[PDB]
């Protein structure tokens, strides 16, 4: 927390296989984490060109870049110098499954990712097989505590050629490499986010990608 400054740089490795076809990325980027923005510039560095919607890997290119209000304990912050993993299922509605597991770490300074990922059943006349998406929606996901970790829920969409869409859900789990105590939990809570391809080359073998993430308890009055 302390360790997380006002501007921060990240650098992430990724390898994966989606529909038997292997390839492996890397990023480097940067953001305001109490600003909730952040920039990654993603090169294909192995296995290019996918033939696969490179929005499919958007969501696992970074929690520490939310905005959390001051009443809303952030799990993710105060688990550094340690850091935290997250793991990941996303099911699509058309059969595809993208399963993912990710060490974040703090290193001289930066921020450190390491992605490793593996999708099954993408149907080969489907958008994403052929490659007729246009981006992901907004979304909220919904964080709930468990067991000192976090499970976090979310559906998104996926926007397609002719206008219409394909959903998916995503069940994620976030786990602290920092003790038990030490650690503040928050109750439930929202984080909205709008994740948007800024700029992309050679057929999605460079990418950019900006996100803006803030987090929300419901404001809703309650009845108890």
């Amino acid at each position: 927390e302390e360790l997380i400054k006002e501007n921060m740089p990240m650098k992430l490795y990724m390898e994966g296989t989606v529909n038997n076809h292997h390839f492996k990325c890397t990023t480097e980027g940067e953001g305001k984490p109490y600003e909730g923005t952040q920039t990654q510039r993603i090169k294909v560095v192995e296995g290019g060109p996918l033939p696969f919607a490179f929005d499919i890997l958007a969501t696992c290119f970074s929690k520490t870049f939310i905005k959390h209000p001051k009443g809303i304990p952030d799990f993710f912050k105060q688990s550094f110098p340690e850091g935290f993993t997250w793991e990941r299922v996303t099911t699509y509605e058309d059969g595809g499954v993208l399963t993912v597991t990710q060490d974040t770490s703090l290193q001289d300074g930066c921020l450190i990712y390491n992605v490793k990922l593996r999708g099954v059943n993408f149907p080969s006349n489907g958008p994403v097989m052929q490659k007729k998406t246009l981006g992901w929606e907004a979304t909220t996901e919904t964080l709930y505590p468990a067991d000192g970790g976090l499970e976090g829920r979310c559906d998104m969409a996926l926007k397609l050629d002719g206008g219409g869409h394909l959903h998916c859900n995503l069940k994620t789990t976030y786990r602290s490499k920092k003790p038990a105590g030490n650690l503040k939990m928050p109750g439930v809570y929202f984080v909205d986010r709008r994740l948007e391809r800024i700029k992309e080359a050679d057929n999605e073998t460079y990418v950019e990608q900006h996100e803006v993430a803030e987090a929300r308890y419901c404001d809703l009055p309650s009845k108890l």
